[PDB]
């Protein structure tokens, strides 16, 4: 018979964005295996206000965000940063010289996500584009097909560094391009409930991402 | 000066689901690059209802795909077949048995796309999964995601054979499994409008669509 028998132990519900979820965690995913293998992670994949709601209403624990976004009440540590750069087709690259101007791209020539997603207000703000000329009417709705659609040699946009990291462009000859500005990069954080009583899971957990960026 | 100046010619908007758009358009949009160079393809990605919705609605012109869902009133026509696999982690492969016999699969060890997601009723159906007790009561939200969860050693899940040729699997450390079932693929398909001028592109697409599966 047998006798009956700590921080990252069990179950944790963690809540990630789209622009994020495909890469960062599966580096995640690969390290708490081997440094903490009785964490077991179930994800979410929502949107940034989607997600705050149900951290807010308990139905996660923590998130890994970009910031920053609204989190009025919520506790947060930034981790590390992500760069931008801007992507286009191997086939437009004559076409459109370097360092970008954006004065001198076509009008409606940059496409961005649809702005629930974040990267649109922190890419446009971080890389400083501030003709809204240039912004294509027609919005992305994810990732993978704004990519294509530069792709497919339609324009230009600002793609950040872990999705160039973990190969979303190959194959599709795309050439990268540093954008204007002096901090082209977003922040990556934790956020979480004050209340809660996991927060040296959160910390212990806030050191591994940070080691991933 | 110069004198002033066809079905693949021109604008298409095109929506597809999140299970089949960052794979095979990928591999669509280099092949229209080359061979409709004119074809300019606006790229809309979304769940099937919303698809379906879009599209009668006039806020897209054709839709790829997966098939049988409801899409009365429409024309479809189905282009080829996605086999299904099973993944495991690797770290979890000796405790699993070869050829995968549900009974044998501990409870709550089958995670499963939300329902908006086709691939879960595509995939339960096609692969026979019958035991309801052997699905994880938590839903995952983005096939990137779910595959994260196994890789973290929770379960297993059923994965379209268009994402693992694309590398969804890559640096995961994931072994891929026959499930059960002789007719264990989805049909891919091209949906649109009956009344719409441009059945010709529609069915050159087609068949281009068909040449990658
Ligand atoms: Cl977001
Ligand atoms: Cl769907």
């Amino acid at each position: 018979g047998a006798m009956e028998l700590d921080s990252m132990q069990g179950q944790l519900k963690l809540g990630c964005i789209p622009t994020i979820a495909p890469f960062l965690l599966c580096d995640l995913v690969q390290e708490i295996n081997q440094r903490f293998p009785q964490l077991n992670l179930l994800l979410r994949e929502d949107t940034t206000t989607n997600l705050l709601t149900a951290l807010r209403h308990g139905e996660l624990d923590v998130l890994i965000l970009a910031l920053p976004v609204e989190i009025d009440g919520m506790e947060s540590r930034v981790v590390g940063q992500d760069p931008f750069k801007m992507v286009i087709s191997r086939h437009q690259a004559g076409a459109i010289k370097v360092p970008i101007k954006y004065d001198d791209l076509p009008d409606e020539s940059v496409f961005l996500l649809e702005k629930e997603h974040c990267l649109t207000e922190h890419a446009v703000s971080a890389c400083k584009l501030t003709d809204k000329e240039k912004i294509n009417p027609f919005s992305a709705t994810s990732l993978h097909t704004l990519v294509q659609m530069v792709a497919n040699g339609l324009g230009t946009t600002f793609i950040p560094q872990m999705a160039i990291d973990h190969g979303l462009l190959d194959n599709q000859n795309l050439v990268v391009i540093e954008p204007p500005g002096q901090q082209a990069y977003r922040d990556i954080g934790l956020v979480w409930r004050p209340s809660s009583s996991r927060s040296k899971t959160f910390n212990q957990l806030a050191e591994v991402v940070s080691e991933l960026l």
